[PDB]
C-alpha cells in the first residue's frame, strides 16, 4: 500500500479495495467483481436485514429482471426521471427481439402488474415481498467500487397496504433497520430525514433516507432509501382491493418501496479504513480473529496450540481463521492480514506458548495486548466488542465536529469548502435548489441537498428567512457536497 | 385446479403452480415470477448446496452479468454454440451505443480473465468460487416456467486446479451432490452419466449429467451438470501458473464448472404433482405440519381451541418441525383445507372440538390421503414418523416409475416401438455426431434426443456390438429418448 488516505483519496481507495482481494475490475466500464472477502461482508448484512423484516412480516421472492417497453410507459413520472438511466436488450445474437425489453433499474413496473392481479380483497392484504437481486442503473457520472456503480447487488421491499397509517409507519421502521445496519452492524453513524421535493423518488409521496459522513473527502453520501408511494404507483397499475365493510367500494391500496445497496461496504472502507489498509468492524468481519504462529524440534507444539485456540474461539461463535501456512514470513502475515482488515490477530510463539499465554494485536489502534490462556474466549470476545465501539465512537466524533449550522449563505460557503456539511435555513423549492448548487460552485463542485433531517441540531427561528434572501424558510436542510 | 394431469399436462402444469402460489406469470414470455412458496424451495436448496460446497473450500462471491464482445470470442467453440441465445444490450435509454454489451448466459468468460490476474504462483491454486445469481438464455422454443425459461436462477461453481487428479476429482464429488439434491431433497430418482460429443458443453473436455424422467409426458430432463474443462480455456484466457519445482515453467491450470437451476422445482412439480394439487417433499417443504381449527357454537369453549392449536404449534417447533398455525378468523376451514392442499403441506393437522374432548387429533398425509386418527400423546413422535414415511414414498413411486420405462433396446426396431411407449432406451450407440442426428431424425417419423451415457448402463456392452446405426462400432450403451 503506496498511497496516503488523507493525501489521494482515490488512489488509496482502489488500493484498499484491491491489495484486500474484496474488488477486481472488470473489463465493463462501471462493473466491479464481488471477491470473496466482500461477498461475505454483504451476507452478514443479508442475514441480519432478512432475520428483521421476517419479524415484519416480509417474505422473499425473485421477479424477472426484464420490462417490457409497454410496462415502462405505465407511470409517466416514474418513466421520465428513468429512462436514460435504463439499458435496452434489443436482439438475441443475429436476430432482433420482438420489442425492446429494459433491464431494471427498480422492480416497481415489473412487480405493481402483479399485485395488481394478487390484491382483490381486503384479506389480501397486506402485501410484503422482498428480493436480493442485481440492478443494472446507468449513469452519466463517475463509476467507482461500491460507491457508484452501474451494477450493484441491493434488496428491494415492495408492501402495500389497506390504510397509509400502517404504510407510514412501515416507511420509519424500514429506516430505522437502515440505520441498524450502518450504526450497530458497520459502526457508521447516520442522519435519519426527508428528501427534498428535487432530490425524491420520482413518483413517490415522500421519500426518506440515512445519510453518512466521509471525512476523508469531506463529502456526504446517501446509504438507504426508504419511499412512501401513497396511492401513485396504484392508481396507475390498479391495485385496488374491496371494502370489508361497505358493498362494493373499492379502495386504491397504499404502497411503501424500500432499498439497500452494496455502498454500504464502500462507506464501510471510507469511514473505517486506515493507511494501514482495510478495517473491519468485528460485526461483518468475515474473520475477526487470525492466529498466526510466531517463531516458527517442538514445531507440533506450537501449531497444535494455535488448533486450540481456532476450535476454542468456534466454540463460542467467534469467526476464526489459523494461518499455518509455512510458505510466508510471520511478519508478510502481519501486513496480509492487515491489508484485509483483521480485527484480531492471535500471535503465538513458543515463550508465550510455553507461558500459556498469547498476544492479540488490535487492528483499530495497533495495541498489543497479552492475554493468559484461560481468558481467551472472554478477554477476546470483550476485546472485539470494544473495536466495534471503538470505531463507532471515533467515526460520530467526526460527523459531530464536521456536522454544524450556518445560517446565511455565505458563513454556509465557508463552513462547507473546509471539508463540511450544514444545516441551512432552507424554502425547499427546486428553482431555489438549482442556485444553491451554482453558488456553491461559484463562490471543486456544487453541494446539494441531502436530507431534512428529522432531529436537527438547532430549531428553526420564527419566521426566519431561508439562505436565497426571497422566501421563508421551511425547514433546516443538510446540504453538503455529495457522491 | 381445472385440468388433470392425465389429460391436458401442459394447462394441468400451468394451474398447478399458480394455484400453488409458486409462479406468477410476466407480460414478458419465458420470464416468470417466484413467489415466495417457491422461492422457499429454492432457498432450501441453496442451504444444502451452499454448506455441502464450503466443506469442498468453495466460496461464494458475484462477477458482473455484462460480457463484452471480446472477452466472449476467447475462446472460440465455446461463442459459436451460445451466440444465438445471447441478450444484447445495445442502446442506453434513447441513444445506441457504440459497441454492444451482453448478458451473461453464463460467467465462463467473465471470471477466467480474473482467474488469470489471481493465478502467478502454484500457491494461488486451487481456486474455487461459487455464485447465486440470475443468467439469460434467450432460447426462441416454446418457454415453460421452471423447465424452459428465458431468465432463470442458478448456482455457477468454477474451479481451477494445478493437476487434472484433483480436478476430476471435484466434477464426481458435485456431480454426487447434484444426485443428492434430486434425491434426498425433492425424492427425484436420477441416472449419472456422461453427455455424447454433440450434447456435451462445447469448449470443455467432457460434460456429466444427472438425467431425471417424467412418467407423465414420457420425456427425460436435465437435471444439472458438471464439466471437466480440462485445459481449453486456461489456453485462452491464459490462466497459467509458474512450476513449483521446476525454474521458468509454467503450466496451464485444469478448470471445471457445474450449475444447478431452478429446474428442480419443476421436475419436482412434474413428478409428484397429482390432481390434488402440488406435492412438497417433506425435506424441503417450507411448512411440514399446518394445524386447521375445524368445528366453527360455544365461544367459551373456542378459546381454548385455538389454545389447543397454539399448544400443538408450540411442541412441534421443539423437534424443529416446521408447522404453521392457519389460525386466521376470516377464511372457511374447508377453504383452508384446499389452500394448503393446493400448496402441498405434506401433513394437515386438524384440530375438532371432539378431538379436544377425547384427547385426540387427526393427521392428514398429502402423498396418500390416509386420515389417521392419533392421539396427543405421541403428537411430536409420529407426525415425525409420517413425515419421514412421505419422503420415502414419494421416491419409491419415482423410482418404481423411472424403472418401468427405461429399459434396453439392441435394435431401431426395438427402439422406435418402445419410444412410443412413452418410455426412454439405452441403446449400443457409436457417438458419431453424424448418427445422432440420424437417430433423431428417423424417431420423428416428437424427434428423440441422446440424454447421457450411464455411469452404471443397465447392461454391459461385450465387444462385438455394432452400433444400432450398424455403420461403426458401438462403444457404450446411451440412454436416449424425447426431451425437453
Ligand atoms: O429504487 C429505489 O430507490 C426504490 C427502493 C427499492 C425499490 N425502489
Ligand atoms: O452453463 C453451464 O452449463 C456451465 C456450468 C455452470 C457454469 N457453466
Ligand atoms: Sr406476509
Ligand atoms: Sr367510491
Ligand atoms: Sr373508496
Ligand atoms: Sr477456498
Ligand atoms: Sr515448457
Ligand atoms: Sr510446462
Ligand atoms: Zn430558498
Ligand atoms: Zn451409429
Amino acid at each position: 500500500l503506496e498511497a496516503k488516505k488523507e493525501e489521494n483519496l482515490a488512489d488509496w481507495y482502489s488500493q484498499v479495495i484491491t491489495k484486500s482481494e474484496m474488488i477486481e475490475y472488470h473489463d465493463i466500464s462501471g462493473c466491479y467483481i464481488l471477491r470473496p472477502w466482500a461477498y461475505a461482508i454483504w451476507e452478514a448484512i443479508k442475514d441480519f436485514f432478512d432475520a428483521e423484516i421476517k419479524k415484519l412480516g416480509v417474505e422473499n421472492c425473485y421477479f424477472p429482471m426484464f420490462v417490457s417497453q409497454s410496462a415502462l410507459e405505465k407511470e409517466k413520472t416514474h418513466v421520465a426521471d428513468f429512462a436514460p438511466e435504463v439499458a435496452w436488450v434489443t436482439r438475441s445474437g443475429k436476430t432482433e427481439l420482438a420489442e425492446p425489453i429494459a433491464i431494471r433499474p427498480t422492480s416497481e413496473t415489473v412487480m405493481y402488474p402483479a399485485y395488481a392481479k394478487w390484491v382483490q380483497s381486503h384479506r389480501d392484504l397486506p402485501i410484503k415481498l422482498n428480493q436480493w437481486c442485481n440492478v443494472v442503473r446507468w449513469e452519466f457520472k463517475h463509476p467507482q467500487p461500491f460507491l457508484r456503480t452501474r451494477e450493484f447487488l441491493w434488496q428491494e421491499g415492495h408492501s402495500a397496504f389497506a390504510t397509509m397509517e400502517e404504510a407510514a409507519e412501515e416507511v420509519l421502521q424500514i429506516l430505522d433497520l437502515y440505520a441498524q445496519v450502518y450504526e450497530e452492524l458497520l459502526a457508521i453513524p447516520v442522519v435519519k430525514g426527508r428528501k427534498t421535493e428535487k432530490e425524491k423518488f420520482a413518483g413517490g409521496d415522500y421519500t426518506t433516507t440515512i445519510e453518512a459522513f466521509i471525512s476523508a473527502s469531506g463529502r456526504a453520501i446517501q446509504g438507504g432509501t426508504s419511499h412512501h408511494l401513497g396511492q401513485n404507483f396504484s392508481k396507475m397499475f390498479e391495485i385496488v382491493f374491496e371494502d370489508p365493510k361497505i358493498p362494493g367500494e373499492k379502495q386504491f391500496a397504499y404502497q411503501n418501496s424500500w432499498g439497500l445497496t452494496t455502498r454500504t461496504i464502500g462507506v464501510m472502507t471510507m469511514v473505517h479504513g486506515d493507511n494501514m489498509g482495510l478495517v473491519l468492524p468485528p460485526r461483518v468481519a468475515c474473520v475477526q480473529v487470525v492466529i498466526i504462529p510466531c517463531g516458527i524440534e517442538d514445531k507440533e507444539a506450537l501449531i497444535a496450540k494455535c488448533n486450540d485456540y481456532r476450535r476454542r474461539l468456534l466454540s463460542v461463535n467467534i469467526r476464526v481463521r489459523a494461518d499455518l501456512r509455512d510458505n510466508y514470513s510471520p511478519g508478510w502475515k502481519f501486513n496480509h492480514w492487515e491489508l484485509k482488515g483483521v480485527p484480531i490477530r492471535l500471535e503465538v510463539g513458543p515463550r508465550d506458548m510455553k507461558s500459556c499465554q498469547f498476544v492479540a494485536v488490535r487492528r483499530d489502534t495497533g495495541e498489543k495486548l497479552t492475554v493468559a490462556e484461560n481468558e481467551a474466549e472472554t478477554k477476546l470476545q470483550a476485546i472485539l466488542e470494544d473495536i466495534q465501539v471503538t470505531l463507532f465512537t471515533r467515526a460520530s466524533e467526526d460527523l459531530k465536529t464536521h456536522m454544524v449550522v450556518a445560517n446565511t449563505m455565505e458563513d454556509f460557503q465557508k463552513i462547507l469548502d473546509s471539508g463540511k456539511i450544514v444545516q441551512i435555513p432552507f424554502c425547499g423549492e427546486i428553482d431555489c435548489e438549482d442556485w444553491i448548487k451554482k453558488t456553491t460552485a461559484r463562490d471543486s463542485m456544487g453541494a446539494k441537498s441531502l436530507c431534512i433531517p428529522f432531529k436537527p441540531l438547532c430549531e428553526l427561528q420564527p419566521g426566519a428567512k431561508c439562505v436565497c434572501g426571497k422566501n421563508p424558510a421551511k425547514y433546516y436542510t443538510l446540504f453538503g457536497r455529495s457522491y
